[PDB]
């Protein structure tokens, strides 16, 4: 499954994920794709949003009915 994430700087990144990937697993992937600048932002200070909802690290994409080609947003927390 492919999803897109909008980063803190508005750049779009494309991720390859399984439907039961956890939000934590998705965040690790985003960290690898993103830039050095973000090297200073701790993981627990960033949150993913989808369809108005704050996504919890331990729940899965499938828990939130996130389907292929969904766009998530990485925001401050």
């Amino acid at each position: 499954m492919q999803i897109f994430v909008k980063t803190l700087t508005g750049k779009t990144i494309t991720l390859e994920v399984e439907p039961s990937d956890t939000i934590e697993n998705v965040k690790a992937k985003i960290q690898d794709k993103e830039g050095r600048w973000a090297l200073a932002i701790p993981p627990d200070q960033q949150r993913l949003i989808f369809a108005g909802k704050q996504l919890e690290d331990g729940r899965t994409l499938s828990d939130y009915n996130i389907q292929k080609e969904s766009t998530l947003h990485l925001v401050l927390r």
